[PDB]
């Protein structure tokens, strides 16, 4: 019936069938869009279907010291249409609407689906701080309020654990065996192999693998991980021992693995591999008083240290041993919780019995740092991740938004798909239509190019495409149909071809020929709607993955501006670490404003939408530095001319000065705790009021860039260079104080978002210089910058090659 081709449109905007049973040895999937359907409708009916609609853009944070100074009258300009209104900083969008009449219109921002609605001080605007920061005029028509009709939902034994390995089987490709290992968060509790025989298309055990543990000791969310040697590991898969209905798992399975590339997320993964026609299988068989002060300090110290330090024998017994006094530290429950024998039931239900009175965690400020260890892979048992999910349960919406993209990614660690975290997200999406849509991007970006998670993303992509609306459902359709489209003509222009006549008359020839769509929101930034293309403008940008330069006209009449929106298509880069750096990096600008910084970062908005196939965001008036100095020529004069060429006043030479100072230090510092500081030349651009921002971080000596050129800008010691390096020891002891939480997000990036050992992730904690007193550290990164200094052009020249 109907009700079907409405599945059928669910399944062409998820990109993967839900309902397809062709890869699955239970209903585990099933059953989670089962379970869905109460979370959703219960947000559904309990939404707001006004502030739903306009879903207005609040921050309950106090304005910075920065954005105090830019209005120093204690009056804001709202300019109408038209007449410029003065306001009170503290005046509501009613109060001000009252006071421009002297009845049911609302104000829209100017050229974007935006609104100023609400409860909320214009002071708690994002678009407000936006114009403010920037030093812009806030432009607002008044509009009719949006129709909430339109939002309107098409309804709905003691026995020790044995196994048995039958034998592998693959068509494809020394001596090779099995291992089966018994993990809950990564720990092994106990590990069995079987005897090395001759690696051939077909090999065959029948043989009952013994294990060391008791039947009723496994602890849920148990794992049973196989894996296959040859010594070198090939194949892995997992198997959940306790399924989604608390049942010992029995009977006779044929995984299908995944093969291993020469730890990451994919490893934990219990789905099996689809391609049934090449992939290697395995067959299996299952039929079943208070402290004294010495030891306070010991355990005080090891509570204190960072979530990267492992812990001994000793540190977990007593941990162990004090658990009640550590349950009165917050910032001990990662490693609290790291220290139980899960393998053991005695133990595990003391563990519950513990987090039974938990009142010290529950009234404690909520510490993002401290929620996502609990989230990560380390931890499997449901209960402590549901702390974590419930300490969660407060952050406003624009801190979700912060966390969005990696949060989605912790799904990954959970082992069941019907998740506390999943359906926390799914409530978050669902109450407001920008995390919706967010959420929709990065859920859509891992089912179009992961196998190992695709099956659980899109389960819970459907259970929100049923409840976001059907105006989000058509907003959505129409975004994939011209990304679709987009994408098409990018993998045929890259077939096609530095640039050839041919190949720009064919490239503007396809997108006349597309054009006959007519307006979609950009996936990057919802606020903004593009419409017709402007094809003179449009190009292919001649770098080695030939991408599509494309430049839109804005839909919305109400804007102002005549500035096309700018979009990047490339085919050849990950951008799925691109969007992991570039949110890291919006998080940092959160940290700094925390502390009334504002180091003037550019994280361009970026969209990974397939397999090394994504979308990029075009910033106003930039250009590389190495093509500023390609121009008049390894001078370093050049960069301050290009500067007082492109800036009309000597005023605003000076204030892009600042801005190149600000927007310098910033990224220094990132490029620095991140790791990817040492960059070309050519992947370093700057706008032309000066803001300096990196580009291109996918696939990626010296700590980071601040060449001669930049200095020459600087001068140089000069008044500006001081300037500079006390920005850059502030911003870095800002991130220290937040080290925790930026060494857990680090982490997860690494697991979830690139090729993954141990040694990798310990760069941070060295760069965030852990426990090193603050002084310290500022000369640490004083001599940083001081090794900038002496190398100079060296590495820059070296990589011309
Ligand atoms: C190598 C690669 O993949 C890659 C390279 C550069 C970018 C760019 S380019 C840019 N900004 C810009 O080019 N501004 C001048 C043109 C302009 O007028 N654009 C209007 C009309 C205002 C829309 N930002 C970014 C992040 C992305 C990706």
């Amino acid at each position: 019936e109907e009700s079907q081709a409405f599945q059928r449109q669910l399944t062409a905007l998820i990109g993967y069938d839900v309902t397809d049973v062709s890869n699955v040895h239970d209903d585990e999937l099933e059953f989670t869009r089962r379970g869905l359907v109460t979370p959703r409708m219960a947000e559904v009916a309990s939404r707001d279907p006004k502030l739903y609609a306009m879903h207005p853009w609040v921050t309950s944070k106090p304005l910075p010291e920065y954005l105090w100074k830019k209005i120093a009258n204690n009056c804001i300009f709202i300019v109408i249409h038209s007449q410029t209104i003065k306001v009170s900083p503290d005046d509501t969008p009613g109060a001000i609407l009252q006071s421009f009449f002297t009845q049911d219109f609302v104000l829209r921002v100017c050229g974007r689906d935006e609104y100023l609605v609400g409860e909320t001080p214009i002071k708690n605007f994002q678009w407000v701080r936006h114009c403010l920061k920037n030093g812009e005029e806030i432009h607002v028509v008044l509009d009719t309020p949006p129709d909430p009709a339109l939002d309107e939902v098409r309804k709905e034994c003691d026995r020790k654990f044995r196994v048995k390995i039958r034998g592998i089987d693959i068509p494809v490709l020394l001596t090779v065996f099995v291992e089966a290992n018994i993990q809950h968060g990564q720990q092994v509790l106990c590990q069995r192999r079987t005897s090395p025989k001759p690696f051939t298309e077909e090999v065959l055990w029948n043989v009952w693998l013994e294990f060391s543990i008791k039947i009723k000791d496994l602890p849920k969310g148990a794992l049973l991980n196989l894996q296959i040697y040859c010594v070198q590991l090939l194949y892995y898969v997992n198997l959940l021992l306790i399924d989604h209905r608390f049942l010992l798992r029995r009977g006779e399975y044929v995984l299908h693995m995944w093969q291993i590339s020469g730890f990451n997320a994919d490893k934990l993964t219990s789905a099996t591999n689809p391609d049934k026609e090449n992939s290697m299988s395995i067959s299996i068989l299952l039929d079943n008083a208070e402290m004294p002060n010495q030891l306070r300090k010991q355990l005080e110290a090891i509570i204190a240290t960072d979530p990267l330090n492992p812990l001994t024998a000793e540190d977990k017994e007593l941990l162990w041993h004090f658990r009640y006094e550590s349950l009165k530290h917050p910032k001990a429950y990662p490693k609290l919780f790291s220290s139980v024998k899960w393998g053991q039931q005695e133990i595990v239900a003391k563990t519950y019995q513990l987090l039974a009175r938990r009142e010290v965690w529950d009234q404690s400020a909520l510490d993002v740092g401290l929620t996502m260890q609990l989230l990560d892979c380390n931890f499997s048992d449901e209960n402590v991740r549901a702390i974590a999910v419930q300490k969660l349960e407060s952050l406003e919406d624009d801190d979700v938004l912060h966390y969005l993209l990696q949060l989605v990614q912790a799904v990954k660690f959970e082992p069941y798909h019907d998740s506390a975290l999943a359906r926390f997200l799914l409530k978050r999406g669902l109450r407001n239509k920008r995390i919706g849509h967010f959420l929709f991007w990065f859920l859509r970006s891992e089912i179009a190019q992961s196998r190992h998670y695709q099956q659980r993303f899109a389960v819970i992509l459907e259970a929100y495409l049923r409840g976001c609306g059907t105006a989000m459902l058509h907003d959505f359709t129409q975004q994939v149909q011209v990304i679709e489209m987009l994408q098409k003509v990018t993998l045929d222009i890259k077939s096609l071809s530095d640039v050839s006549s041919q190949v720009i008359s064919q490239l503007k020839q396809k997108l006349e020929n597309l054009q006959n769509p007519e307006s979609f929101r950009v996936p990057y930034d919802p606020g903004l709607k593009a419409g017709a293309l402007a094809i003179e403008k449009c190009k292919v940008m001649a770098s080695k993955k030939k991408p599509l330069w494309l430049e839109f006209k804005c839909a919305d009449p109400t804007a102002l501006s005549n500035e096309t929106i700018g979009i990047i298509f490339k085919h050849g880069d990950d951008l799925r670490q691109d969007m992991l750096i570039l949110q890291i990096l919006r998080i940092m600008e959160s940290i700094w404003e925390t502390e009334s910084l504002d180091l003037c970062l550019l994280p361009y908005g970026c969209i990974s939408t397939g397999d090394k196939i994504g979308m990029i965001e075009i910033v106003k008036d930039a250009t590389t530095i190495a093509k500023i100095q390609q121009s008049t020529v390894f001078k370093d004069e050049v960069l301050n001319h290009w500067l007082k060429e492109k800036s009309p006043t000597e005023e605003k030479f000076q204030a892009a000065v600042e801005r190149f100072v600000y927007s310098c230090a910033g990224y220094c510092v990132a490029t620095f705790v991140l790791g990817i500081g040492d960059r070309h030349n050519d992947n370093i651009m700057i706008t032309e009021t000066g803001n300096l921002f990196h580009i291109d971080f996918g696939h990626i000596r010296v700590p980071f860039v601040l060449t001669p050129d930049f200095l020459f800008v600087m001068g140089t010691t000069s008044p500006h260079f001081q300037k500079f390096q006390d920005i850059c020891v502030k911003a870095y002891l800002a991130l220290r104080h937040h080290t925790n939480l930026l060494i857990i997000l680090f982490s997860m990036m690494l697991m979830t978002g690139m090729p993954t050992s141990k040694e990798d992730i310990e760069y941070i904690r060295d760069a965030l210089t852990v426990g090193k007193n603050e002084e310290d550290a500022k000369k640490y990164f004083l001599d940083q910058i001081e090794v900038c200094r002496d190398k100079g052009w060296t590495v820059q020249f070296n990589w011309f090659l």
